[PDB]
C-alpha cells in the first residue's frame, strides 16, 4: 500500500548553543521509527545525539542547540541511524560546525575629520537575531597607518549591548585614513575607518553638468553650468567652456594634439536662476570614428580676474554598444509541463524604450516564435510552448542577428545589445512538479503573500490515493523560519495547477527567502525546487522622531520628540546633513546592518567538504538492457533533486531516490568634493519612557543648511530600532 | 533493402543507433556465414550499410 | 584465474561472463615490454602475447 520515505532535514551549519530549527519527513506508514542524528567523534563522545519520537504524516520541528566546539571549525561525520525495529541504515556526511560569533559594529559621526578635534564614536553588539547583547570585550583600539595604536580602551562591558566613546585628536596627524580595531574572544575583527584633513576649501564653486551616455544618433546636449563661489552669488559676468572631441585611437607617437574638435558655447553669466547652456552634438559629429570627448570649463571671475578652470565630467563615455536592452524577470530556470514567463525590457540613454517597439521573439528549439512589443515600462511577459528536450536557450530582437564581419581586424565596429538566454530543465521521475513564479518586484512588509505556483502530476497519479501531501519551507540564518503544509483534493487522473499557499511577511529571514516546496510521493521519488524571494528591509521596532519646528535661527530651545517601544536605549546623533550630503552613508543604513551581517546563507558545498560520497554508481545495475537497443550510461546537466536539498542549502538522509551521477573510480582502468562646516551638532544617549521621550534640542544658530539625525535606538523588549530618515531645515 | 531514413530517434533513453540489426555475431549473420538466404516473419534480414 | 601448462594438456579454461557484448581476452598479461627504456627508440622488445 505505502512504501515508507524518510528524510531528515539537517542544516550542516551549526550556530552554537542557540535554537536552530531542524525537522524530518515521514509518511506511507511502516512499523516503527525513532531515528537519531549522532555526530559521533572517532570515539563517540562528541555525538550531537538527538533521538526524538517520530511518526508519519507530521511536521514538528525541534530547534535543539549545541554546546561549544574545540576548534572554530571542525568536520565531523554524521550517521543518522534509521532506528527501525527491523531496519537500520546510515550515511555519513561531514557537519559544518562553526563556533560562530555574536555580531557587532561601530558608529561614528563621519570618516573624514578635522585636525585637533575629538572624534566621537560608539560601538554595538547583537546576536544572530536582531536583539541586543550585553557582553564584555577583550579590548579596543584606534590605529594609525604607521603600525601603531593611537587610542585604546581595555576590556569594558556593555550596559545595554553597546557603548559610546570619544577620542581627542591632534592638529598634526598624518593626512590619511585612520582606523579602529576590536577583537572578540575568538578574535572577531570589525573595522570602521576615519580620515582627517584640513585641506583648503576651494573658494570657487564652479559646477558643470553634461549628458553621460551617448549613442550613434543624438541632436542636443543640454548642458547646465553655474558657479556660485559662496553657493548664493552667481556672478554677473561671462563664462566660457572648453569642450573638445579628443582621443587619438590608442596612439601616442602622433606627436600632435589629438583634439578632433574644440567648441566654446560660451555665454554671459546671469544671476537670474543660473547660467545654463544647450550645445548640439552635430557639429561635434557624434560619429563612430569620431573619437572620445573631454570637458573643461573656463569660469572667469569679474572684478578679481583670478580665473579658475575645472575639468569635471570630462572623462567621456565610449558607448561601444547602442540600443541596450536586458532581461527583467527572466526565469533563471524553467520547466516542461508549462509554457513559462521570461521577461525583457529596454533602456537607451535617458532610459526610454520607443513606445510599441515590436520585437522578434527568438525563443527557439520549440521554434515557438511569436512577436510582441514593448509595454509602457519597456517590459514584456510571455509563455512559450513546451515539448522539447531539457536544454532550451532563448533570445529576442528588434534587429536581427549578423555574424557578418568582412575582415578579422574590424577596427570598424558596431554592436546592438541582445538578450539571449540559456536554460535547463527540472527532473520529473516522480511525475509531479510546480512552477513557483518569482516575486522579484516590490515587497512591502507586515503582511502576507499568497504565492502563485502551478503543480502538475504526470500520468495523473499512477495509483496515489485520495490524498497525498505537499509542504513549503523556508530557511533563515541557518534555521527554518516556519513550517508550511497543505493537502489537495481527491482525483486519480488529472493535470491540475490551482494550488493554494501563503506566508506572513514580517522579519526573521535572510535578505532572500530560498522558499522550497516538494512533491511527496509513495514511490520513492520527491520533486521540488527552491524559490528565492526578496526580503525588503523592515525592522522589529519602528520609530519616528520629530523636532520643535524648523524656523529662524537663534531659538536655542527646541525639541526632538521620538516615540517607539516603551523601553529602549537610544543613540541621538542630531547633526548637520550637509556633511553627510558631502559623503553619503555608503556605510550606514538599516539595510546596511542587514548586509553587514555575515553568514546569512552558506550552502552545506562550502570550503571544508569538497563533496559527499554516496552509495550507488553509474556503471552499476548490470542486468538486462533496453529491449529496443542498448542504452549505455550517461546523464543530464539539468537542475536536480539532491541539489534542491542544497538549493535549500542543507543536507538530509533518505531512501527516496537521488540516484544520479556520483562516479565510479577507474571503471576497467585498473574625487574632490565640496565641504562646509564639519561641526557636529548633537550627540547623546537617552532612554525612552513608556510614552516616547522628547529632548529639548539646542539650536546651533548662525549656520543654515540641511540638518539631520544619525540617531538609533535599541532594546530587547522590541529589538533594535531606527527611523532611518527625518531631516531638518 | 530497408529504404528507411530513420525510426523513433528521439527518446528519453539513449537514441538507438541502427535502423536494422548490425553486430559482429547477430542472428542473420548466422544465415550469412552459412551463405544462404531465406524468407521469414521472425527477425532476420537486413541491408548491410 | 591463473593456470599452468600440463605436459599432456594445454590450458582448458573458462571465465564467467556477467557483462555486455564488448569482451576481449589475453594471457601473459603482466607486461608487453619488459624494459620500456630499451634503447635509442630503435628496436622494440616484442615477445608474443
Ligand atoms: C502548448 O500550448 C498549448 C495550448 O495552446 C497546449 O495544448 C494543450 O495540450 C493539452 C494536452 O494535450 C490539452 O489537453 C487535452 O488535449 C487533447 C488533445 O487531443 C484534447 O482532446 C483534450 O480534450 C484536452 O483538451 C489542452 O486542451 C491544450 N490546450 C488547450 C487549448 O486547452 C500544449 O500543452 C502546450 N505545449 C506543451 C505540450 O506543453
Ligand atoms: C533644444 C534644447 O535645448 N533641448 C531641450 C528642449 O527640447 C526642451 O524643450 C527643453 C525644456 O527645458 O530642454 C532642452
Ligand atoms: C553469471 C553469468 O551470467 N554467466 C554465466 C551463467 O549464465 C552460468 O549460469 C554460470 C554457470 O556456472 O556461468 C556463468
Ligand atoms: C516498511 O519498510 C521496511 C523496509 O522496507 C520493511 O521491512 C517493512 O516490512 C515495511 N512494512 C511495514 C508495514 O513495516
Ligand atoms: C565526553 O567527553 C567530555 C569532554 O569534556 C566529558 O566532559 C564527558 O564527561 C565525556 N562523556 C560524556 C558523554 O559524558
Ligand atoms: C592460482 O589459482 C589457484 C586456484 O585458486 C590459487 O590457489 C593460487 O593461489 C593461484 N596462484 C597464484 C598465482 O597465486
Amino acid at each position: 500500500s505505502g512504501k515508507p520515505q524518510y528524510m531528515v532535514l539537517v542544516p550542516s551549519l551549526l550556530h552554537t548553543e542557540t535554537t536552530e530549527k531542524g525537522c524530518v519527513l515521514l509518511s506511507y506508514l511502516n512499523e516503527t521509527v525513532t531515528v537519531s542524528a549522532s555526530l559521533e567523534s572517532v570515539r563517540g563522545n562528541r555525538s550531537l545525539f538527538t533521538d526524538l519520537e517520530a511518526e508519519n504524516d507530521v511536521l514538528h520541528c525541534v530547534a535543539f542547540a549545541v554546546p561549544k566546539s574545540s576548534s572554530n571549525e571542525e568536520v565531523m561525520f554524521l550517521t543518522v541511524q534509521v532506528k527501525g525495529p527491523t531496519q537500520e541504515f546510515k550515511k555519513r556526511t561531514t557537519v559544518m560546525v562553526k563556533n560562530e560569533d555574536s555580531l557587532v559594529f561601530v558608529q561614528t559621526d563621519k570618516s573624514i575629520y578635522k585636525p585637533g578635534q575629538t572624534v566621537k564614536f560608539r560601538v554595538v553588539s547583537m546576536d544572530e537575531n536582531f536583539h541586543p547583547l550585553n557582553e564584555l570585550i577583550p579590548l579596543v583600539y584606534i590605529q594609525d597607518p604607521k603600525g601603531n595604536r593611537i587610542a585604546q580602551w581595555q576590556s569594558f562591558q556593555l550596559e545595554g549591548g553597546l557603548k559610546q566613546f570619544s577620542f581627542p585628536l591632534s592638529s598634526e596627524p598624518f593626512q590619511g585614513s585612520y582606523k579602529v580595531v576590536v577583537q572578540k574572544k575568538s578574535g572577531g575583527r570589525t573595522e570602521h575607518p576615519f580620515t582627517v584633513e584640513e585641506f583648503v576649501l576651494p573658494k570657487f564653486e564652479v559646477q558643470v553638468t553634461v549628458p553621460k551616455i551617448i549613442t550613434i544618433l543624438e541632436e542636443e546636449m543640454n548642458v547646465s553650468v553655474c558657479g556660485l563661489y559662496t553657493y548664493g552669488k552667481p556672478v554677473p559676468g561671462h563664462v566660457t567652456v572648453s569642450i573638445c572631441r579628443k582621443y587619438s585611437d590608442a596612439s601616442d607617437c602622433h606627436g600632435e594634439d589629438s583634439q578632433a574638435f574644440c567648441e566654446k558655447f560660451s555665454g554671459q553669466l546671469n544671476s537670474h536662476g543660473c547660467f545654463y547652456q544647450q550645445v548640439k552634438t552635430k557639429v561635434f559629429q557624434l560619429k563612430r570614428k569620431e573619437y572620445e570627448m573631454k570637458l573643461h570649463t573656463e569660469a572667469q571671475i569679474q572684478e578679481e580676474g583670478t580665473v579658475v578652470e575645472l575639468t569635471g565630467r570630462q572623462s567621456s563615455e565610449i558607448t561601444r554598444t547602442i540600443t541596450k536592452l536586458s532581461f527583467v524577470k527572466v526565469d533563471s530556470h524553467f520547466r516542461q509541463g508549462i509554457p513559462f514567463f521570461g521577461q525583457v525590457r529596454l533602456v537607451d540613454g535617458k532610459g526610454v524604450p520607443i513606445p510599441n517597439k515590436v520585437i522578434f521573439i527568438r525563443g527557439n528549439e520549440a521554434n515557438y516564435y511569436s512577436n510582441a512589443t514593448t509595454d509602457e515600462h519597456g517590459l514584456v511577459q510571455f509563455s512559450i510552448n513546451t515539448t522539447n528536450v531539457m536544454g532550451t536557450s532563448l533570445t529576442v530582437r528588434v534587429n536581427y542577428k549578423d555574424r557578418s564581419p568582412c575582415y578579422g581586424y574590424q577596427w570598424v565596429s558596431e554592436e546592438h545589445e541582445e538578450a539571449h538566454h540559456t536554460a535547463y530543465l527540472v527532473f520529473s521521475p516522480s511525475k509531479s512538479f510546480v512552477h513557483l513564479e518569482p516575486m522579484s518586484h516590490e515587497l512591502p512588509c507586515g503582511h502576507t503573500q499568497t504565492v502563485q505556483a502551478h503543480y502538475i502530476l504526470n500520468g495523473g497519479t499512477l495509483l496515489g490515493l485520495k490524498k497525498l501531501s505537499f509542504y513549503y519551507l523556508i530557511m533563515a540564518k541557518g534555521g527554518i523560519v516556519r513550517t508550511g503544509t497543505h493537502g489537495l483534493l481527491v482525483k486519480q487522473e488529472d493535470m491540475k495547477g490551482h494550488f493554494s499557499i501563503s506566508i506572513p511577511v514580517k522579519s526573521d529571514i535572510a535578505p532572500v527567502a530560498r522558499l522550497l516546496i516538494y512533491a511527496v510521493l509513495p514511490t520513492g521519488d520527491v520533486i521540488g525546487d527552491s524559490a528565492k524571494y526578496d526580503v525588503e528591509n523592515c525592522l522589529a521596532n519602528k520609530v519616528d522622531l520629530s523636532f520643535s519646528p524648523s524656523q529662524s535661527l537663534p531659538a536655542s530651545h527646541a525639541h526632538l520628540r521620538v516615540t517607539a517601544a516603551p523601553q529602549s536605549v537610544c543613540a541621538l546623533r542630531a547633526v548637520d546633513q550637509s556633511v553627510l550630503l558631502m559623503k553619503p552613508d555608503a556605510e550606514l543604513s538599516a539595510s546596511s546592518v542587514y548586509n553587514l551581517l555575515p553568514e546569512k546563507d552558506l550552502t552545506g558545498f562550502p570550503g571544508p567538504l569538497n563533496d559527499q560520497d554516496n552509495e550507488d554508481c553509474i556503471n552499476r545495475h548490470n542486468v538486462y538492457i533496453n529491449g529496443i537497443t542498448y542504452t549505455p550510461v550517461s546523464s543530464t546537466n539539468e537542475k536536480d533533486m539532491y541539489s534542491f536539498l542544497e538549493d535549500m542549502g542543507l543536507k538530509a538522509f533518505t531512501n527516496s531516490k537521488i540516484r544520479k551521477p556520483k562516479m565510479c573510480p577507474q571503471l576497467q582502468q585498473y574625487e574632490t568634493v565640496r565641504k562646509y562646516f564639519p561641526e557636529t551638532w548633537i550627540w547623546d544617549l537617552v532612554v525612552v519612557n513608556s510614552a516616547g521621550v522628547a529632548e529639548v534640542g539646542v539650536t546651533v544658530p548662525d549656520t543654515i543648511t540641511e540638518w539631520k539625525a544619525g540617531a538609533f535606538c535599541l532594546s530587547e523588549d522590541a529589538g533594535l530600532g531606527i527611523s532611518s530618515t527625518a531631516s531638518l531645515r
